[PDB]
């Protein structure tokens, strides 16, 4: 039974009127699922819409879960802007691999699979790289700043990565850089775009690999068991 891919989406809700993270106080809804998405074992690329409500303000953002193969694990934060007067609309988004890291290989020539520990550095966060807004409206400024909290690094440890039997095992870590263009648009009962800004956002995908040992007489499998 293959290890399912997994992807976690973490909403962060910002009240633009004050610049405050209100995530723990806001009503939050996922269009589908509960924030944690698990393949069968593959996960299809899919768009999830996250809505939030706080003090009569509503806001929404979409996040694309990437297509993931067996064993791959990823996570991404998504910012939801709440404002009485504006909404932030993502106009375009393009993701690229910024860095690929790859361990050396552990050969498992035995007939038994087992769990290994994988400690990895999670690169995540967000920076505004372009901002065309020239005004003094603090609400607009708060919205833009919400995407400029910075890029950060954190060690994460999985103790449950599967090393198959008859397998050349290794781990990839990919740092993804996503460039997105947003407009800030007036709410109205229609609205004017009042600013445009561009964000580079970062997240990490981990990909344990169980490959053929060249010359070995078996392909990777669960063998005789654990």
């Amino acid at each position: 039974t293959p290890v399912n891919a997994k992807f976690i989406i973490t909403p962060v809700v910002i009240d633009a009127t004050t610049g405050t993270d209100v995530t723990q106080s806001a009503e939050i809804s996922f269009s589908k699922g509960n924030g944690t998405y698990e393949g069968t074992p593959e996960l299809a690329s899919e768009s999830i819409n996250i809505n939030a409500k706080y003090k009569g303000m509503t806001g929404s953002a979409s996040v694309t879960i990437p297509a993931l193969k067996a064993g791959q694990f990823g996570a991404k934060e998504v910012t939801i802007i709440l404002s009485e007067n504006f909404f932030a609309q993502e106009e375009s988004s393009n993701s690229q691999i910024e860095t690929t890291k790859h361990s050396g290989f552990k050969n498992n020539t035995s007939d038994y699979w087992y769990y290994i520990t994988v400690t990895y550095t999670k690169k995540e966060g967000s920076e505004v790289i372009k901002n065309d807004y020239e005004g003094d409206d603090s609400e607009i400024k708060n919205i833009i700043d919400a995407y400029n909290k910075g890029v950060r690094e954190d060690k994460v440890t999985l103790n449950d990565v599967q090393v198959l039997a008859h397998s050349r095992f290794s781990v990839f870590v990919d740092y993804m850089k996503t460039t997105s263009v947003y407009q800030i648009i007036e709410k109205s009962p229609d609205g004017n775009p009042v600013a445009s800004f561009t964000v580079d956002s970062y997240n990490t995908i981990v990909s344990p690999k169980n490959e053929q040992i060249p010359g070995h007489g078996h392909a990777p499998s669960h063998g005789h068991g654990h």
